[PDB]
DNA sequence: CTATGAACATAATGTTCATAG
DNA sequence: CTATGAACATTATGTTCATAG
């Protein structure tokens, strides 16, 4: 690694922890709230992309899955998050809010040295 | 393209065009020069990316070379650069201005929704 | 039809290797 | 040697395919 632009599964891992802080939605829900949020701005990931940042922090050990299948009009079985270790949840936010900080850097430099 | 982060290559491309119109260094003085602008925010470039950046750019027909033969004390077959058509320069520069908002904007929605 | 998650493709990169002269 | 640039490996990321409902 050179060292450039934080890298998307990591950006997208930061929002699931988050997420897993403030709600519990599932994946193709996260993906919904993702795609709202960023409509605007011109970023649209896609569901595999946020699987994978799920199940990266799964093998983390920072999240665990609750599948969850809710019976009546309208079936539904879908996977919830929950976290297995906050601690490490805790240092993965900070390990990026310094790859985010750097990341901001370079894009003011080249704002900076180009324009 | 789901639209994330700007590239390194277009990063880079970004980089020559300004150069061509500042200077005449050749790759391996490019890539210095950059190594030492971003060695403390932790960037650092390689040969081949700076190479490709340049040959794309030939390829869109902005920039063209000049061989170079520095005869002497010490023989240097290097190659320069110059513009073919600014025009296009120009607009990818501005292009390139619009990833560079979209990448910043990027980021601090992402510092300001989990900090 | 949904949702999960695998598979596979392709693109982006990073490391090595080739070569003129 | 040494500046350019080609090859090759490996990542990161986007599209399809497979299962269960």
């Amino acid at each position: 690694s050179t060292g450039f632009l934080v890298k998307q599964r990591a950006f997208l891992k930061l929002y699931m922890i988050t997420m897993t802080e403030q709600e519990r939605l599932y994946g193709l829900k996260l993906l919904e709230v993702l795609r709202s949020e960023f409509k605007e701005i011109g970023f649209k990931p896609n569901h595999t992309e946020v699987y994978r940042s799920l199940h990266e922090l799964l093998d983390d050990g920072i999240l665990k899955q609750i599948k969850v299948k809710k019976e009546g009009a309208k079936l539904q079985e879908v996977v919830l998050y929950q976290f297995k270790d906050y601690e490490a949840a805790k240092l993965y936010k900070k390990q990026l809010k310094v790859e985010l900080d750097r990341s901001k850097k370079l894009i003011e430099k080249a704002l900076s040295d180009n324009f």
